[PDB]
């Protein structure tokens, strides 16, 4: 019975800067949050930075996304994301995730008074 945001965050703001590894965080978080149910997540972008800033990003700069949908917000600065993907190897229940470390502006979706980020659009 989360306000969406908290769960969205735990699915996305993995947290803690770490410019290394890749696969480890990818599979670890998915396992930890047991999102490796019925079918696993072919793509998901894991943020590894100050969760406090995410709530600020939400309340920083609206950008018209590649649709003009929601009211998506671009981060102040480029943040550490580990862009997580299932390799052409992932075989549920033997799911196999691999991340791509990139420093890009997360594009988050804020709402749900008091305004908190509840979805993600993309990162650039």
């Amino acid at each position: 019975k989360e306000s969406a945001a908290a769960k969205f965050e735990r699915q996305h703001m993995d947290s803690g800067n770490s410019p290394s590894s890749s696969s480890n965080y990818c599979n670890l978080m998915m396992c930890c949050r047991k999102m490796t149910q019925g079918k696993c997540k072919p793509v998901n972008t894991f943020v590894h930075e100050s969760l406090a800033d995410v709530k600020a990003v939400c309340s920083q700069k609206k950008v018209t996304c590649k649709d003009g949908q929601t009211n998506c917000y671009q981060s102040k600065s480029t943040m550490r994301i580990t862009d997580c993907r299932e390799t052409g190897s992932s075989k549920y229940p033997n799911c196999a995730y691999k991340t791509t470390q990139v420093e890009k502006h997360i594009i988050v979706a804020c709402g749900g008074k008091p305004s908190v980020p509840v979805h993600f659009d993309a990162s650039v």
